[PDB]
């Protein structure tokens, strides 16, 4: 299922505050895992993120990225793949051909683990076509 592929493939191989899989057209939660966040991850949320990743990465540096009512910002973007930091929290998004993974860690949790395996989630799923 989507929910095992956040669960296990993303969420048992880093400390997780939050990681979602949704659809790259319309941000449509296909899975997610969420910690202690301040506010839900919404479909506007992940639409908002999809649309700017596909048409203006640049669009990040103002005002940053918004993901479970936090802001994070925005270090690396470019149309497959966007980073970011809050405080000491990582965040990794990959566009797959028809996804949004996305997934942040809790604080100290090291960036390149969570980069790896979100990017190899990514890969494989690119690998499948999707």
């Amino acid at each position: 299922s989507w929910q095992s592929y956040v669960d296990n493939q993303i969420c048992q191989h880093v400390d997780c505050r939050l990681a979602v899989i949704a659809g790259l057209q319309d941000g449509a939660v296909w899975a997610k895992f969420e910690k202690d966040l301040p506010k839900q991850i919404t479909q506007q949320e992940l639409k908002t993120i999809a649309d700017a990743i596909r048409s203006n990465p640049n669009s990040f540096l103002e005002g940053g990225i918004h993901l479970g009512g936090e802001k994070y910002i925005c270090i690396q973007a470019d149309n497959s793949l966007v980073r970011g930091r809050k405080g000491s929290s990582a965040l990794c998004i990959v566009a797959t051909n028809t996804c949004l993974l996305a997934a942040a860690t809790v604080d100290g949790f090291p960036p390149g683990q969570l980069n790896n395996v979100v990017e190899k989630l990514g890969d494989y799923l690119k690998a499948n076509n999707y």
